[PDB]
């Protein structure tokens, strides 16, 4: 029971297969494609998680063969948004994989986000929020990590995906191999578009330092930090 | 006598001045504004270098009062291309100054380049280059380090500007802090355009690894690698 979904309107529906692999029913998708999920607790154990979006039966990599999402009403997410709503962290200790078609995936956690080992399946982008999404009428319009000065640690077991990756936190931890098709890395005080473009920041009270230990495997890295005066250690 | 201009047409006047600091008077532009200046030696210590890209007398930073640079015959450079055409590498153990009206700063050699408390001031971009400059017809294309395995080394003491900053080598080992507008680091054995625009790439016969300790003082970091394989360790 490391995922416990809200109780309302946006929480999935959560269930585990034998071995205790996590399955989520996502939400039905809104007219712009995102499916937003809301949590009092996300988390992934070593038995991993397979988040639903498949229109048709098959087999997922994670939880063996399952039926299409009916919560999709026949169009799959192009954008599965996770946010947790509680003051709880998240962390992931092993693979999520998006069984159907492929998606974006975003976790969004303002209390702090650890990943140790884990991972991404059938994803086209990743992307990890220790910071909030912001909706305006109904839309999602982008993140902020404004005013927090929580952490995005990575541990010695790293983290692996095929696609895209984005790591948005004020400050970042990474003590492990970061695998990804491209990293980007947005650390400081921030608000963002829906696809990461720093719209303001602010300087924090105090230094928001980040520190990447262990390597990178990925043709393209890009940091971006914007507390003026706080470092990126290597 | 850390710098030493190459005999032909292409080799730059240096000198010195009280102290110990050299001034190079470089060598007239080419309708592109590429001042190309070769070298059989080019290193800097403790006292700095000057270029004279000036139009008019003035107060350099390092080397006191200047008069303009007579071999501009009246137009500046907007890129100071520096070439060593031996075999020997370079070593930066101080401060290189434009004199005069701002330009872009190249380093090629591809030998090797060891930065240990260098840096750089007037200048809009700086770009050091374990590589070679490519030319056709007379016009500058880009630059290569194809079949290079050589190392940009930046040690303990760092390098500073308050420029754009491009590393551009087979390998990277970073000690020290790395202070710039902005840091581009492109690894492996590549072919460029005259902006750093990757336009091939080879595999190389055995792994090329970088390394970036220390830290990195900058709003925005890239770092490219295209030796399939290869890492990127911090």
């Amino acid at each position: 029971n490391g995922i416990v979904p809200d109780a309302g309107h946006q929480g999935p529906d959560v269930s585990a297969v034998n071995g205790g692999t996590q399955v989520i029913n996502i939400v039905t998708p809104n007219n712009e494609g995102i499916s937003h999920n809301q949590y009092q607790d996300f988390n992934v154990g070593k038995p991993g998680a397979v988040f639903n979006n498949a229109l048709e039966a098959g087999q997922s990599q994670l939880a063996g063969h399952l039926n299409a999402n009916s919560n999709l009403n026949g169009q799959a997410a192009s954008l599965i948004l996770n946010e947790v709503v509680s003051r709880n962290p998240s962390f992931l200790l092993g693979q999520q994989e998006v069984f159907g078609i492929a998606a974006e995936y975003v976790l969004s956690n303002p209390n702090g986000i650890t990943c140790d080992g884990c991972g991404f399946i059938n994803t086209s982008r990743s992307s990890l929020v220790v910071g909030n999404p912001l909706f305006e009428n109904g839309q999602l319009k982008g993140y902020s990590t404004l005013n927090n000065t929580n952490l995005l640690s990575l541990g010695k077991n790293g983290l692996n995906t095929t696609g895209l990756l984005d790591l948005i936190a004020p400050r970042i931890d990474s003590r492990g191999k970061i695998t990804a098709a491209e990293i980007s890395a947005f650390t400081g005080q921030n608000t963002f578009s829906q696809h990461f473009d720093i719209l303001s920041s602010q300087k924090p009270v105090s230094a928001l330092d980040s520190y990447f230990f262990g390597s990178m495997q990925s043709g393209r890295i890009r940091i971006i930090n914007t507390a003026e005066g706080s470092g990126v250690k290597l």
